[PDB]
């Protein structure tokens, strides 16, 4: 299995799809996205890689994206899916029971609290209950079939609050807030905790990392990253957290750091082929040829 990074930004919505092999160190260059996109999210259902939402920043035009696109490592081909009801730049997504939940994001000046659910078997999106909070640059994670939306930016204030979606009750409920305000953090689930890494508090890009334990309903700090970064990509591969790229207030990083929970240590493991922020990241099987 490989770590796929789709899109991103380095002053232009990129269309790179590259996949990292944590054993042999290689970056594989795969089929380009059909449309350059930054601020998207990635996820995997079945064995398929999905690129959700984002924004096409081009020298000739700037447009947020409602698009859902599907990448098949067996064919090294992208195929489009039905799109979301609205464009969602700086989106968060999570997967519950083979369904993709799209959360928040922005469309021009609209900052969404709305949420919608994709079913791959019917190629259909349906709106569900909206969040209590409008959130762009929101981190999303799924723990025990509950959907968590963490931090973000409501258009005026950046947020440390977090809330939890109950699919079968179709309702959102606020949980304990994070220690730190973060928009554009990397949020994932590792073991049985929700990690929130980096992001932007409105003053500084952050290297701090904290983790939510559902049992103690408490957010605890762990080892911080080596590099402060906002709009980083994040995923879990083989018991460890990988953070990719991001923005540190001066440069678009190519640094990839890896968190080992057993030692509570971060290490730099690779560089991307070029620095970028706002990527979609997820893990699936390596391609064929």
């Amino acid at each position: 299995r490989l770590i796929y990074t789709a899109g991103g930004y380095f002053r232009q919505s990129l269309s790179y799809l590259e996949a990292y092999n944590p054993s042999d160190g290689t970056w594989l260059r795969l089929a380009d996205l059909q449309v350059p996109r930054s601020g998207l999210a990635g996820c995997v259902v079945g064995g398929l890689l999905y690129a959700v939402g984002g924004r096409n920043n081009s020298p000739d035009g700037n447009t947020d994206s409602s698009a859902l696109d599907c990448y098949n490592p067996m064919t090294n081909q992208w195929s489009p899916c039905a799109p979301m009801s609205v464009p969602r730049n700086r989106i968060g997504v999570g997967v519950i029971d083979g369904h993709i939940y799209a959360v928040g994001g922005s469309h021009g000046c609209i900052h969404h609290n709305s949420v919608e659910r994709y079913e791959p078997e019917r190629d259909e999106w349906h709106l569900v209950a909206p969040m209590l909070t409008r959130r762009i640059g929101v981190g999303v994670a799924v723990l025990n079939r509950l959907l968590y939306a963490v931090g973000g930016f409501d258009g005026t204030n950046r947020l440390n609050s977090a809330e939890c979606y109950y699919p079968e009750r179709n309702e959102w409920r606020m949980i304990t807030a994070m220690n730190t305000i973060r928009s554009g953090a990397g949020v994932c689930v590792l073991h049985n905790c929700i990690y929130a890494a980096g992001g932007y508090d409105g003053q500084d890009q952050l290297n701090s990392v904290e983790r939510y334990d559902v049992a103690t309903a408490t957010w605890t700090f762990v080892a911080p990253m080596k590099h402060r970064r906002s709009a980083l990509g994040i995923t879990v591969h083989q018991g460890r957290i990988y953070v990719l790229g991001g923005y540190d207030g001066h440069t678009f990083l190519d640094s990839v750091e890896c968190y080992d929970p057993d030692t509570d240590t971060w290490s730099e493991v690779t560089r991307m082929t070029s620095g970028r922020s706002g990527v979609g990241v997820a893990v699936t099987m390596e391609p064929s040829r």
